[PDB]
C-alpha cells in the first residue's frame, strides 16, 4: 500500500525508510540499508525476505547484491544463480550471474551464459557491463556495440555544459580523472610519468582529478606532489564537471573508463573541449563525448581502428607507462612462499576472471608435459582456488602442483617474481599492469596476441621490448614454447639474461623519453584544436 512511496525516494534516503515503515517490505527495508552502505544488515533483512519467498527473483537478486557487498561471495553466488532460475530470460540477471561465476572460476554452463550475454549485447538489451564483457570471447565488433549502448543511454540522460575551446594562449592544462590514484593500477602506472613530466615539461600544467580519498600510500603522495591533485571525491557528477570546467582544462583524460566507479556522467557533461580515452579501460569507450583514444602501433593496429568510436592516437613506443622507480626487493625463500625448492616455477598472477577454461587448460598442458614444474597463481575469491585445483585434477595434473599466493602489498608481491621462471599470460583478457610488473622484474611473459586491444597488451610490451619470440600464434604454440623453455634451463637462463638487456636498451621503461613523446603528442593535439603556444 504505502510502499510505492518509498521506492520513488531512491530517485530521500531516510524519507524512503520512513515510508517502508509498515513481506516485500522486509525486502525494501533491506534494500534501503544496502543503499546506506550498511551491507551487513541489508543482507540479514533480504536473507529473511528471501526465505519468506524462496521463489521471488526480485528479492533473490537484491539479496545477492547485499551478500556480495557484504563480502560473502560464495553465498552471493547462489543468490544470483537462483534469480536466474526464476527468470531465465532476463539478460540483466544473466549478465551479473555470469560475471560473478567467472570471478569465482565456476564454469558451470559457462558457454551457455556467455552466449546469452553476447546475444543480449547484440539485441542491445540486458545492459551488460562493458568492463565485464572484456572477459568474454567476443570480437572487437561486439565490444564496440556493448560500449555504445551504455554510452548512448548515459548520453540521453545528460545535458552537456556550455561549449568551450582549447586556450590558444598556453600553458596547456591537462586533466586526468581516476579513482585509482595510489595503490591501484592507474596510479601505479602513471606516477613515474607525472614525475618525469613535471621535471621535463614544466610548460605543461598537470591536473589530477581524484575521485577517491587519500589511502595513505606512497603513490598517492607522490602523485599529489608531482601535479596539482584535486580531491573531488565528495562532488556529484555535475559539480565535478563544473569543477574541471572551472580550472579551464583543455585536454582531459579518462583514467577510469567503464568500470571502477568511473563517474561516466562527468565526461558526458563535456567539461573540456578535448577528451581522451587512455590507459584505464582496455577497449573503445564507444561514447559520443570521447574524442580520442591513445594506443600504440601494436596493441591498436590499423586493422582495429574501425572498432574504436574515437579517433585513434598513438605514441611512438608502447602505450603503457610504468613506475620505473620501483626497487624489487628479495622475496622469502621458495619454501616460505609455499614453492618446492626444486623445479621450474611457471606463474600467472592475473585476476581470477581472466582465468577462463581456455587459459587454464593451456597452463595445465605445460605442467602435464613438463615434470617437476608448478603453477603459481594469485589466490582467488570464494572457493575459486578449490574449483581450480579440481579442474587441474580433472585435466590430468596433481592438484598439489598449483600454488596459490594471497594478495600482498605491491612491494612484497613484486618481489615474488624473482622466484618465477616464466609468466604465462591469459586470453582474451591479458595481464596489463600485471604484465609490466613481471617484465620490470625481469620475468619473461609468454602471450598469444589476439584480435582485440585487451588481448594484445602483453604482446605490445613484448614487441616494444624486443621479445617477439614470446608472442606466439596460438595455444599449441603457446604450450610448445613454454615446454621448450621449461625443459631447457640453459634456455630459460638465457631468456632471463636477454630480458635484462632489452629492459635497459628498450624505450619501454624509459619514462623520460615517454614524458617527451607524450608531451609532444599533447602539444600537437592542442595545436590541432586552436592552441598557438606560449
Ligand atoms: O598480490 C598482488 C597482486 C596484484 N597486485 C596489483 O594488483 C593490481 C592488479 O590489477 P588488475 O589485475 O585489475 O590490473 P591489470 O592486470 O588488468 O592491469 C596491479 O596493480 C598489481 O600490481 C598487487 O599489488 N599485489
Amino acid at each position: 500500500a504505502w510502499l510505492m512511496l518509498a521506492d520513488a525516494e531512491l530517485g530521500d534516503t531516510t524519507a524512503g525508510e520512513m515510508a517502508v515503515q509498515r513481506p516485500e517490505a522486509v525486502a525494501r527495508l533491506g534494500r534501503v540499508r544496502w543503499t546506506q552502505q550498511r551491507h551487513a544488515e541489508a543482507a540479514v533483512l533480504l536473507q529473511q525476505a528471501s526465505d519468506a519467498a524462496p521463489e521471488h527473483p526480485g528479492i533473490a537478486l537484491w539479496l545477492g547484491h547485499a551478500l556480495e557487498d557484504a563480502g560473502q561471495a560464495e553465498a552471493a553466488a547462489a543468490a544470483y544463480t537462483r534469480a536466474h532460475q526464476l527468470l531465465p530470460e532476463e539478460p540483466y540477471i544473466t549478465a551479473q550471474l555470469l560475471n560473478w561465476r567467472r570471478r569465482l572460476c565456476d564454469w558451470r554452463a559457462l558457454d551457455v551464459l556467455s552466449a546469452q550475454v553476447r546475444a543480449a549485447v547484440a539485441q542491445g538489451v540486458g545492459a551488460v557491463e562493458p568492463f565485464a564483457f572484456l572477459s568474454e570471447d567476443a570480437s572487437a565488433a561486439e565490444q564496440l556495440a556493448c560500449a555504445r549502448t551504455r554510452a548512448q543511454a548515459i548520453a540521453a540522460s545528460v545535458r552537456p555544459l556550455a561549449p568551450t575551446r582549447v586556450r590558444s594562449k598556453g600553458p596547456l592544462r591537462v586533466g586526468f580523472v581516476s579513482n585509482g590514484f595510489g595503490a591501484h593500477p592507474t596510479g601505479l602506472l602513471t606516477v613515474a610519468l607525472f614525475e618525469a613530466l613535471q621535471r621535463r615539461q614544466p610548460d605543461l600544467q598537470m591536473h589530477l582529478f581524484a575521485t577517491s580519498g587519500d589511502d595513505g600510500s606512497t603513490l598517492r603522495t607522490r602523485l599529489a606532489q608531482a601535479s596539482t591533485l584535486h580531491d573531488v571525491t565528495a562532488l556529484g557528477h555535475l559539480a565535478t564537471a563544473k569543477h574541471i570546467r572551472h580550472h579551464g582544462i583543455d585536454l582531459l583524460f579518462d583514467l577510469a573508463g567503464w568500470g571502477g566507479g568511473g563517474r561516466p556522467e562527468v565526461f558526458a557533461l563535456r567539461p573540456a573541449p578535448v577528451q581522451v580515452n587512455w590507459l584505464a579501460y582496455p577497449g573503445t569507450s564507444g561514447a559520443p563525448w570521447m574524442d580520442y583514444v591513445l594506443g600504440d602501433a601494436f596493441a591498436l593496429p590499423p586493422a582495429l581502428e574501425p572498432f574504436y568510436s574515437e579517433h585513434v592516437l598513438r605514441l611512438q613506443g608502447a602505450f603503457q607507462p610504468s613506475d620505473t622507480s620501483r626497487v624489487v626487493a628479495e622475496p622469502p625463500s621458495r619454501t616460505q612462499c609455499g614453492l618446492p625448492e626444486q623445479g621450474v616455477v611457471l606463474c600467472c598472477f592475473n585476476n581470477s576472471y581472466k582465468l577462463n577454461p581456455q587459459s587454464m587448460a593451456r597452463m595445465l598442458a605445460v605442467l602435464r608435459e613438463v615434470p617437476d614444474s608448478v603453477l603459481w597463481l594469485l589466490s582467488g575469491p570464494g572457493e575459486a582456488d578449490a574449483r581450480l585445483r579440481a579442474f587441474a585434477h580433472a585435466q590430468g595434473v596433481d592438484a598439489q602442483r598449483l600454488v596459490f599466493m594471497p594478495k600482498l602489498p605491491h612491494p612484497q608481491y613484486l618481489a615474488r617474481y624473482r622466484h618465477a621462471d616464466l609468466f604465462l599470460d591469459t586470453h582474451p583478457y591479458n595481464a596489463h599492469t600485471t604484465a609490466s610488473d613481471a617484465l620490470w622484474t625481469g620475468c619473461p611473459v609468454l602471450t598469444t596476441p589476439g584480435e582485440t586491444f585487451a588481448a594484445r597488451v602483453a604482446g605490445s610490451l613484448n614487441h616494444h621490448l624486443g621479445l617477439d619470440e614470446m608472442n606466439v600464434a596460438d595455444d599449441a604454440a603457446f604450450v610448445a614454447k613454454a615446454v621448450a623453455l621449461a625443459s631447457d634451463p640453459a634456455a630459460l637462463t638465457a631468456l632471463h639474461a636477454r630480458v635484462d638487456v632489452l629492459r635497459r636498451a628498450s624505450g619501454v621503461f624509459h619514462m623520460d623519453g615517454f614524458a617527451d613523446d607524450f608531451g609532444a603528442l599533447l602539444q600537437a593535439l592542442a595545436r590541432r584544436h586552436g592552441w598557438l603556444g606560449i
